C-alpha cells in the first residue's frame, strides 16, 4: 500500500509509485527517473498513463518494454496540462532523464517534488524563481553535515589525470570502470576521451546507453572489447578476483589494471582530500574508489532550501526511524530561523 509522501494531495497523481499495484484513485502515474527503487513494478503488463521525460520514456520502451500507447513524454521547462492540472518538469541534476516536478494545484497551492537531485545554484534561475512553493518533497539522502564530498568536476579532474599518467607510463595497461545503473557516465566517458579510446561494454549496457540522447555517442562506445582500452564492468566485479579473471580474457594484451569504483559518500572523506586519495593494490591490479556523488551534499541542500523558503518540508529518504526523522526536522528549524522565513 502506497505511502503518504508519494501522493499528491488534491489530485489523481502519484510519484514513483509503481510497486503497489492499482493505487486507489490514481489516474496519471509520474516517474522522476529510471532507477530501480523508483520504477519497481513497471513492465510490459503496465496499463495506466505514465508521465516522464523523453530519455526516461526511451528506457521504459526499450528496457522494460512498456507499451508505446502508455508512455507520455513531456518536455522540460514547459507548462503542460495533465488531467486538468498545470505541471512543469525541471532538471534534477541527478542521472540522465532525471526530473523534478512542479505541480500547480486547483486551489492555488504549489508543490515541488525533487525526485532525486544534486542541488545547484543554477536551479535558482529556473522557472522556480518566479514564485512561491507551499510544499517541498525533498531528497534528504545526505541531510547531515558530516556528508561532505567534492564537486563532480574535481572528481573527474582526478580521474582523467590518474588514468593518463598510468597509461603514458605503461602503454600496455587496461583501465576498467564499474557500473550497475544509469548515472555517472562522465567517469568513463572522460577517461576514454583523454586516452584516445572508445568505451568497451556488453550488449545490455550498450543498449542502455543508446537510450540516453548523448551527442556523438556512436563515436564513444562499442561492443568490440578487443578494440578498446577502457572497459565497463558490473560493479560487483571490481575486486582483485573479478579483475584477475577479466585480465585473462584479453589474452596477453594487457599486463596491468587500474580500476575505478564510483561510490557515493564514504567516511574516509571526513579526513582525506580528493587530492590525497590512494588505491588498493594487489600485484599488477589497482582499485580507486571515488566519491562521485549524484545527490546534494548537506551544504548544497541547505542552500537550496534557504533560497526556496518552503512553508512545509516533507522528507522522502531516511524516513524509517524515529532518530532519522528527529534529526532532519532539527535541521529544517535551524535553516528557517537562520534565513528568517
Ligand atoms: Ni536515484
Amino acid at each position: 500500500t502506497c505511502p503518504f509522501y508519494k501522493k499528491i494531495p488534491g489530485t489523481g497523481f502519484t510519484v514513483d509509485a509503481f510497486q503497489y499495484g492499482v493505487v486507489e484513485g490514481c489516474t496519471a502515474y509520474f516517474l522522476t527517473h529510471f532507477h530501480s527503487d523508483h520504477y519497481a513494478g513497471l513492465s510490459k503488463h503496465f496499463t495506466f498513463p505514465v508521465y516522464c521525460s523523453e530519455i526516461t520514456g526511451n528506457l521504459l520502451k526499450n528496457k522494460l518494454h512498456v507499451q508505446e500507447q502508455y508512455i507520455h513524454p513531456l518536455p522540460l521547462d514547459t507548462e503542460c496540462i495533465v488531467n486538468g492540472v498545470k505541471v512543469v518538469l525541471l532538471d534534477a541534476n541527478h542521472c540522465p532523464g532525471a526530473v523534478m516536478i512542479l505541480f500547480y494545484l486547483p486551489n492555488g497551492t504549489v508543490i515541488l517534488h525533487t525526485g532525486d537531485f544534486r542541488a545547484d545554484p543554477s536551479m535558482e534561475r529556473s522557472l522556480l524563481a518566479d514564485q512561491k512553493v507551499h510544499m517541498l518533497y525533498l531528497d534528504t539522502t545526505y541531510c547531515s553535515p558530516e556528508y561532505t564530498f567534492p564537486s563532480q568536476q574535481e572528481v573527474i579532474r582526478f580521474a582523467i589525470n590518474t588514468a593518463f599518467e598510468a597509461v603514458t607510463l605503461n602503454p600496455h595497461a587496461l583501465v576498467v570502470c564499474g557500473t550497475y545503473s544509469i548515472g555517472k557516465e562522465k567517469v568513463f566517458l572522460a577517461i576514454a576521451d583523454v586516452l584516445g579510446s572508445k568505451v568497451g561494454m556488453s550488449q545490455e549496457k550498450y543498449k542502455t546507453l543508446q537510450c540516453l540522447n548523448i551527442p556523438e555517442i556512436n563515436s564513444l562506445i562499442t561492443t568490440d572489447m578487443c578494440s578498446s582500452l577502457v572497459h565497463l564492468l558490473p560493479m560487483m566485479q571490481i575486486n582483485f578476483k573479478g579483475l584477475q579473471s577479466h585480465l585473462k580474457k584479453c589474452g596477453g594484451k594487457y599486463n596491468q589494471i587500474l580500476a575505478f569504483r564510483p561510490t557515493g559518500w564514504t567516511h574516509s572523506n571526513k579526513f582525506t582530500r580528493i587530492a590525497d586519495v590512494i588505491p588498493q593494490t594487489k600485484g599488477n591490479i589497482s582499485i580507486y574508489g571515488i566519491p562521485y556523488s549524484e545527490h546534494s551534499s548537506y551544504l548544497e541542500m541547505k542552500r537550496f532550501v534557504q533560497w526556496l523558503k518552503p512553508q512545509k518540508i516533507i522528507p522522502t529518504v531516511n524516513v524509517g526511524t524515529w532518530k532519522s526523522r528527529s534529526t532532519m526536522e532539527k535541521y529544517f528549524r535551524e535553516w528557517k530561523l537562520e534565513a528568517g522565513y
